[PDB]
């Protein structure tokens, strides 16, 4: 069906939407946390460094594109450790280069090594563990779902079963994993670490990122992707189902105000930002 | 409201609808492994020795019907480890006498150094630590979210909100991470580690869990189960409510047998076995 080839039909409404619905549920803004010329250095100097085992070469624009998911979506006014913090920026980038690579090209004896030393570099030896197995979950599990029957079956069956699958695939158990340590935060440190923080943020990501990457998607041949559960060429289907991921968000945002305030605040700039970023982003765009 | 207090008007029927469930979708009855007397003393004795710390007397009886969970949960066709099986069943036993514990008695100082040196006799050095972890943050969750206004939001506000809450609090995430060991299966493991594994069982444990133990927590006043969220003492109201969570047991079972053959075994043997233990043992039959 060449009219579910694209949701560009919804795209300025969706838009709108999805900002009246954070002002009015979340309120406070995203702000962007902004790295100095040496730190951004560092970073890209690091991504390049990870991803060269791999022949992959990576423009800085590319680079920067990507890493302003983490300036934007962190929680700038709870930043105790930038360490940490520029550790996220790169494992958030190499693993979107992962993400986009062909699987033949995976390898994993050269790359795993790469996270390491990322995560040696950064972390205390404890945080260390905990990010790079939470890494390494995430890569392997990019890898072994590529066209996979379980993929196919999660992805198909209802939203329940594919939000599901997108708590890891999504990268956001991954993400809270090499969080925590930049809030030290004893709270937040447990919700990460029993994933019930990703558990409460995979809708509001996932529902925003699917969204906005479905032409990508469906064009490349990708099933990930929760717009593929409804009809999108059919308006009526599209508003039913598009508002029932609306009030998902909400009543996930809304369970979300009952945590202590600063891991609220966390989560809920995770979710906005991720909004924010995506729609300023030339990845999503055609 | 006295008419909330129980399901026990009920309790006929829908063991009987379970059954009938098991039978139709996953068909292949659960087995029982057997320890030897020497393997139940060895895993009772770690039992003791663990627990003595916090002041806590357990029998022999008391530690059996624990240990019945792992004995009927497991996939015995699929064992390939024994010392991570009994670390299981030491970890599991010792994790319902937390959950059963005031926790003014609990004593992290005390306790998660016994449940570090479980966990280093048994397995190796890398599945050592990912069990302890696994091990910890779940007593640490069973601690900190008691009488919790989180706990509170998540339990009264949807079945969504609830069972994404049991994934870790009903200890199952906690359960694949420490079994993973026993099979030595690398699919299973990445299953267990992403905890995929526990969110594909959360609901079928849960679900059963929470209609044979609702009499009890209602009467201690705990509000992390399921039924709390429809009037059970309307019998429409608690028959549509009762079908919403089979239907949702049904739809986990029939995504699981898209896994490969010995992860699909081992989660459903997970999910039925439990409720053989469940409606066999004395925890469940008396508040
Ligand atoms: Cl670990
Ligand atoms: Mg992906
Ligand atoms: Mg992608
Ligand atoms: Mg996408
Ligand atoms: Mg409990
Ligand atoms: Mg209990
Ligand atoms: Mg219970
Ligand atoms: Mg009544």
């Amino acid at each position: 069906d060449i009219g579910r080839s694209s949701v560009r039909p919804y795209l300025e409404e969706c838009t709108r939407r999805f900002q009246e619905m954070f002002d009015r549920h979340v309120v406070t803004r995203p702000t962007k946390v902004e790295l100095t010329d040496a730190e951004l250095r560092e970073v890209i100097d690091d991504c390049n460094a990870a991803v060269a085992p791999l022949g992959k070469t990576v423009s800085d624009e590319r680079w920067i594109s990507y890493v302003g998911l983490v300036l934007w979506s962190q929680s700038p006014r709870h930043i105790k450790d930038m360490e940490a913090f520029k550790a996220v920026c790169v494992l958030n980038c190499v693993t979107f280069v992962w993400d986009d690579m062909d699987p033949a090209l995976h390898d994993f004896g050269l790359f795993l090594p790469q996270l390491r030393k990322i995560c040696e570099k950064y972390y205390g030896p404890e945080d260390a563990e905990v990010a790079y197995e939470a890494a390494r979950a995430f890569v392997t599990s990019d890898h072994m779902f590529r066209d996979s029957p379980i993929k196919a079956a999660l992805c198909t069956t209802s939203p329940e079963q594919y939000f599901r699958f997108r708590v890891t695939d999504i990268g956001v158990d991954f993400w809270m994993k090499m969080s925590y340590p930049i809030y030290r935060h004893p709270e937040f440190t447990e919700h990460a670490k029993t994933s019930l923080a990703a558990r409460m943020t995979t809708r509001g990501l996932t529902i925003v990122n699917d969204f906005y990457s479905y032409d990508r998607e469906v064009s490349l041949g990708q099933i990930t992707n929760c717009f593929r559960l409804c009809d999108v060429s059919d308006e009526t289907a599209f508003k039913e189902f598009f508002q029932a991921r609306l009030d998902d968000m909400i009543e996930d945002i809304e369970c979300i105000k009952a945590f202590d305030q600063l891991t609220q605040d966390v989560f809920l700039d995770l979710i906005y930002g991720n909004f924010v970023w995506t729609t300023s982003n030339k990845r999503y765009k055609t």
